[PDB]
């Protein structure tokens, strides 16, 4: 599903600052912040893209 997820949302090469963390479930996924998502090196273009995906699950 995190695989998926981000494909869907067209950014597979955010997967590995994910799963570079043991992050791989998206139950856990849904509760990061925006900042968090900065924090995960996650590059600024995708930040409220996946945030916003999140916040739908």
């Amino acid at each position: 599903s995190l695989v998926s997820f981000l494909t869907g949302l067209g950014c597979p090469n955010c997967i590995e600052y994910f799963t570079s963390q043991g992050l791989q479930s998206i139950y856990h996924l849904q509760n990061l912040t925006i900042e968090d998502l900065g924090a995960l090196k996650i590059p600024e273009q995708y930040r409220m893209t996946i945030w916003r995906g999140l916040q739908d699950l």
